[PDB]
DNA sequence: TTTTTTTTT
């Protein structure tokens, strides 16, 4: 959460530091967790002081070893947002965590997107009501973005819906190539101030398309990795959960399976493959996952959203 | 597991070998299995003290040809801590070898990282219990620790769980850069007490991302080398047993193959190719062991992880 | 096998010899086989002196003209060890020659370590076998040496394996500059009593890591040539086979291709690229020898190791 | 001389 005029200290020009900002990074975690050579590779900069700013860098954030117990209470520290729905929240222990990574896995018409909003609008609310209390940012590719629901669950929980409205930020992709523009502007978007969560249904829509097969292939996967990686730095340095919504290939052979093949998976922090059953009611099983044992159940699409 | 004062000896001045720790070094083994012109490169050096800190560490390390039934005798002395499921022991025979390296092939939900938590909480166990008796470090990548699952095998043993948290050291990792600071610092982290396990879970995944194909490739490769080389030498130098888990990319042609491509593969001192059948339970083969008949068993996922 | 005190007449100093002996000389043909230069750049020598030592040397070693038939009868006498399959026997003509050098080409979980253990077993063999009956010296960088399958092949043939692990003479290495070391201490075992082969797993695995690239290249490459030099120099001195174990780079282009590049392939007397199939089955394709046809066959990778 | 990446339906 830490801005680099902290850093922008013990000697270093804030003239170079700016030309950072533009690169991308703006926290002190940024340098913190800077590849060596990327910060390098930013014009207008002499090596050393590449070097330099890994020691401050270093002397503002500790990178070495920790004990366990210490990573254990952060692991009571996590806030993990509530789904809204508290049979899910049992599912996911507590809701999807902080500072992660999350996944839909679903045919089409299951509310995966739907989740995504009621997420949207449940993360304004107070811990007690199970949300991380943060400004929400939501990109949409398909653009079924639909701040009426956002008024939905706001109606749900009273907070007003231009309240609702207040956070939540909103911007239309297209391009892979736009995800990661939208991916700096988010951060700039950040340091500004907290915010809970990072929203994209369609993480994996765009590369079907702008990528036609195949090799590419390689190519496309290529960009998941530049991709996928910021989306933990940004978590990595915020907290911001994150939530990755797929398109799920029909699986042919003699089934589904996720997109994006391995170089998603290994990402995936964790998966929530999903199904219709009857009416509202439509089924969740969990996937790869440290935190949970692997487990299915039961939740409703109402007006107002995910719950029972 | 050898201090270098013991080497501090004969003459040589303390302060240059306290250089010397800066660098990396700590054991007597470290300059016993020092290549000669890295040790040369250090600065404050002049050459010819570099050949006789050569001298005394060849004085206090044997280096030279032993007999077959030596060293024959040295893989009786091998602990090889045991997974804590006896068939996939009788699979491994005896459990994982000390001072060796290892290998996670799988695609994702596989548990390879769940194999890896139920281990570092098993080394703690007396050596009857098929432990090696050491504490253990663990890195992560991904992040997906779970000191829950630490206190779930302490469950399945009834040691304490504070006590699991006594060891295993967790610190996030993030570069490539980042992994060998991350192993000079677990060096002093060494030579302070004794160890039994390193982990990493995703030693392949950073690879695939802060370098973004291709070309690079080979500087991809070229710190797989400067990276992998060093476990050994860690395991070369307190018999830490060394676990290595892969991202393995999807194979196309007309499959899975294990990422990082050769250099990781001749390195590779064992290999296990995991697989996913119904429920908990999942598939291990075997792949490129001295000790071993390939072969395959299965073992279940269970609460308290791998088992039965 | 002619230890220099045959040298060590005709009014040589036995002190200036004895000096020799530290260098690395330790036969007569050392001599017979020295670089003048090199003999003359030890200390405590007058260069007149390494003049005569060269008048005595051609003394006790022709080293000029010979009839081709002669040689011809000395194409005879080679005994080549056997593999210990009558089929690659049949690939190799007889098994591997004695004096010369070999190859593996692989991949990984090919077996050429493999294939080293059960040869380094089969060099004890009476000729009858198809062994060259000499005590064997083993190498490895890896570490992977592996007495048990000694024992292993010991009860394929059922000469005790304590005698077998009275043969065979591991050291570690670690540095290509360890080495070297380890190949003079090999001559000073040499001349003690007969050995049958030497091998080296891993020949170029440390050039990799020890040179980080590039350039180095040319120094990396510099120190094989002193290398592979050596290995010549011990089987022109003792008939003494040779085993030289590759680990082969990824190709890429628009495959496989040895590493260590051109300099290790000329020295390369003789090359076997290998491949695998299905099970213990792996595929053996030869290349480079004036001794052969280019050809391939099969061989598995039996309990005893190479085999049918 | 060094060096593999990558699923779709
Ligand atoms: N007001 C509402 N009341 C009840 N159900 C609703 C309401 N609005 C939307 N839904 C349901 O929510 C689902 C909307 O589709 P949804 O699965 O969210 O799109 P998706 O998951 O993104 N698939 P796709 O759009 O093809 O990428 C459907 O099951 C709708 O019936
Ligand atoms: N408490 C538990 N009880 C039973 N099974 C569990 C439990 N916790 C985790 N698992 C299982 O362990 C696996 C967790 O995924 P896992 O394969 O360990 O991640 P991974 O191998 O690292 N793949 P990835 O995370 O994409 O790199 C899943 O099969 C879970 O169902
Ligand atoms: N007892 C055994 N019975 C059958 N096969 C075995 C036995 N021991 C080892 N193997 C096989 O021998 C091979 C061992 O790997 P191997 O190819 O020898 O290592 P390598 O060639 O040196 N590659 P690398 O270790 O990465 O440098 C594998 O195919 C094992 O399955
Ligand atoms: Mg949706
Ligand atoms: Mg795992
Ligand atoms: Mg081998």
């Amino acid at each position: 959460p830490q801005p680099i005029s902290r850093l922008e200290q013990c000697g270093i020009n804030a003239n170079d530091v700016k030309k950072l900002e533009e690169a991308g990074f703006h926290t002190v975690e940024a340098v913190a967790y800077a590849p060596k050579k990327e910060l390098i590779n930013i014009k207008g900069i002499s090596e050393a002081k590449a070097d330099k700013i890994l020691a401050e860098a270093a002397k503002l954030v500790p990178m070495g070893f920790t004990t366990a117990t210490e990573f254990h209470q952060r692991r009571s520290e996590i806030i993990q947002i509530t789904t809204g729905s508290k049979e899910l929240d049992k599912l996911l222990q507590g809701g999807i965590e902080t500072g992660s990574i999350t996944e839909m896995f679903g045919e089409f018409r299951t509310g995966k997107t739907q989740i995504c909003h009621t997420l949207a609008v449940t993360c304004q609310l107070p811990i007690d009501r199970g949300g991380g209390e943060g400004k929400a940012m939501y990109i949409d590719t398909e653009g079924t973005f639909r701040p009426e629901r956002l008024l939905a669950v706001a109606e749900r929980y009273g907070l007003s819906g231009s309240d609702v409205l207040d956070n939540v930020a909103y911007a239309r992709a297209f391009n892979t190539d736009h995800q990661t523009q939208l991916l700096y502007q988010a951060s700039a978007m950040m340091v500004e101030s907290r915010y809970a969560l990072l929203i994209v249904d369609s993480a994996t829509a765009l590369y079907r398309t702008d990528y036609s097969g195949r090799g590419e292939l390689s190519a496309r996967q290529m960009h998941l990795a530049r991709f996928l990686r910021m989306l933990l730095r940004l978590a990595d340095e915020f907290g911001v959960a994150v939530v990755i919504t797929n398109q799920v290939v029909a699986q042919v052979d003699g089934p589904k399976k996720p997109i994006g093949g391995n170089i998603i998976a290994h990402a995936s922090t964790t998966r929530l493959y999903l199904r219709k059953g009857r009416g509202e009611t439509r089924i969740c099983q969990i996937y790869d996952s440290p935190c949970l044992p692997e487990a299915e159940a039961m939740f409703a699409i109402n007006a107002d959203g995910v719950g029972d």
